[PDB]
């Protein structure tokens, strides 16, 4: 139909986006000549993921040629970000990555394969194929997840930018849109998942962005006794208080270091 069509092509089209979001991080890599602090989990998530549901599309035929496309463009650009990876890797990294790399996408597809081609046909294998793309997309909402858990720990938005949101959120509905069109709830309920959970990001966004106070805005104080200033960027790293500390966050037992003062003593500049 009609409709499966307009959010196939959308699908593609904003998924593509999110398939080069990683692009500017590889720049990097391959400048430095070293994974840094990067890891492969996502990459090679990425790929397992993909994978599974281009085979689960091979089950559907017709109708679902739209997520092979994508999922195919998937497969290559993220066997491209495996492979620098694995260029560029700790000798220890590069192991690790090649091992998970052998038992998820090698062994654990392979035995998947296996299993459905010499146990289901038909339905069965819609629905056991279906079920394990279900499963396992969303064990990968675990990542974002963990960074909303950050972002709450920490009251910073740093590791979440707005626009990841925005682009998972439309990819979501996109994509829960068109597994409605196809009648599939296969390929729905993940996205009805991944929709909710956007949102909730780029609602934790709006809360927590301007949450911490700049250190710029932070105010001078100084004690009328000795003249002395403390500056909040610079903050009292020698007594237990560190830098771009907050004058009324530190605690009420802190006195002025030349001086010797109380807290009360101070008065804003
Ligand atoms: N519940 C899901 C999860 C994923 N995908 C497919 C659609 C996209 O083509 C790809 C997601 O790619 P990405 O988010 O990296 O852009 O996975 C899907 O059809 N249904």
């Amino acid at each position: 139909n009609l409709w499966a069509f307009v959010f196939g092509i959308l699908g593609n089209i904003i998924s593509f986006v999110l398939f080069l979001a990683p692009v500017p991080t590889f720049v990097r890599i391959c400048k430095k000549k070293s994974t840094e602090g990067f890891q492969s989990l996502p990459y090679v998530s990425a790929l397992f993921n993909a994978m599974l549901w281009i085979y689960y599309a091979m089950q559907k035929d017709g109708t679902a040629f739209l997520l092979i496309t994508i999922n195919a463009f998937g497969c290559v650009i993220e066997t491209i970000y495996i492979v620098l990876f694995v260029s560029y890797a700790n000798k220890k990294t590069r192991i690790s990555t090649l091992k998970v790399l052998g038992l998820l996408n090698f062994l654990g597809f392979a035995a998947i394969v296996l299993v459905c081609e010499l146990l289901t046909k038909g339905s069965t294998r819609e629905k056991v194929l279906g079920g394990i793309c279900v499963g396992f997309s969303v064990s990968m909402f675990a990542a974002p997840l963990s960074i909303m858990r950050v972002v709450v720990r920490t009251r910073s938005v740093e590791f979440m930018p707005f626009s990841l949101s925005l682009f998972l959120t439309i990819n979501a509905v996109t994509w829960l849109f068109y597994g409605l069109a196809i009648k599939d709830f296969y390929v729905a309920l993940p996205n009805v998942l991944g929709a909710f959970l956007g949102a909730v990001q780029m609602i934790l966004y709006i809360i927590f962005k301007y949450y911490k106070t700049p250190v710029a805005q932070m105010k001078k104080y100084t004690c009328t006794v000795c003249g002395y200033i403390y500056n909040p960027e610079d903050g009292d790293p020698d007594n237990g208080v560190n830098p771009g500390t907050d004058f009324k966050d530190i605690p009420d037992d802190w006195v002025c270091p030349l001086c010797g003062v109380g807290k009360d003593q101070f008065e804003e500049v």
